[PDB]
């Protein structure tokens, strides 16, 4: 038969990869990215309460 | 008894046979066939994502 003559055809599309939808980086708190503009430590503080004597 | 002058009639109509009502020709994709009107292979390529680095 044909063996020269016959083409084959390629797609001038390439498939994308299928990938998980992004959701956690909208779920978290994004508050200190104004402090965290400058420097590579941000720290955090929290109250102690005082105790409740008798 | 008239066992020679009664007659058997046929039906002038053919019965045409059930069949299954296909479905899947317009459930799958199709798009290749602009580009497959010639040759026996469509080559469909597909991307390999770029690799994160630390």
């Amino acid at each position: 038969a044909f063996n020269n003559f016959i083409p084959e055809l390629w797609s001038d599309m390439l498939l994308e990869e299928w990938t998980a939808q992004t959701v956690f980086a909208n779920l978290v708190n994004r508050e200190y990215e104004g402090i965290a503009s400058k420097g590579n430590v941000v720290h955090i503080a929290g109250v102690v309460a005082p105790t409740v004597k008798d």
